[PDB]
Parts: C-alpha cells; sequence; structure tokens
C-alpha cells in the first residue's frame, strides 16, 4: 500500500482532476470482500506501472460525498481519469491479467 494515494472528498480536484498523467481511482469499503480481493493486484500494478499510471483509494464510507458524483452503484469500482476526465470505468473485481488488459487498451 506504500503507492496508492489516500483520497477524500477535499482532496479529490487537487489530487485526481489536475493530476499530471493517468490516475486509477479504487472506490471501496472495509466491509466490502471482493474490494479486499483487488487490493493486492493494485499493489501490483502500482509497482509495474510506475511512472506511466499514479494508483489511488477513495474510502467511501470516511468520504461519502464523491460517489454519487460519478454515478457509482457498487463498489470495488475503478475510475481511469485522464486530463481531469473519466476515461473508462471498470465495476467488480477483475484478475490481474484483465486490470492489465483494461489498463493497455486506455494508456496508449
Ligand atoms: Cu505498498
Amino acid at each position: 500500500s506504500d503507492k496508492i494515494i489516500h483520497l477524500t472528498d477535499d482532496s479529490f480536484d487537487t489530487d485526481v482532476l489536475k493530476a499530471d498523467g493517468a490516475i486509477l481511482v479504487d472506490f471501496w469499503a472495509e466491509w466490502c470482500g471482493p474490494c479486499k480481493m483487488i487490493a493486492p493486484i493494485l499493489d501490483e500494478i502500482a509497482d509495474e506501472y510506475q511512472g506511466k499510471l499514479t494508483v489511488a483509494k477513495l474510502n467511501i464510507d470516511q468520504n461519502p460525498g464523491t460517489a454519487p458524483k460519478y454515478g457509482i452503484r457498487g463498489i470495488p469500482t475503478l475510475l481511469l481519469f485522464k486530463n481531469g476526465e473519466v476515461a473508462a470505468t471498470k465495476v467488480g473485481a477483475l484478475s490481474k491479467g484483465q486490470l492489465k488488459e483494461f489498463l493497455d487498451a486506455n494508456l496508449a
């Protein structure tokens, strides 16, 4: 977890919307089983894509204001932002290989 940015409702614009480069945002909660299943895969991706992608997390129990703005309905949900806008989304758990394919489809 050392390479994952900790987001809050108030820091979202500064950290995500004005980010340089692609940022992957994980919407999670402690009670969410599938969310905890993909946590290690996000750490692997953070290492593997270091320098090309920033990974971040937003706990929806602690920051309830952001999810509703993006129409999130379930967790985990992954949002891929580029240039201040959502470029792609993925709802539900997935394997490392599926995540890599999803990223590669959007990073160029
Ligand atoms: Cu770490």
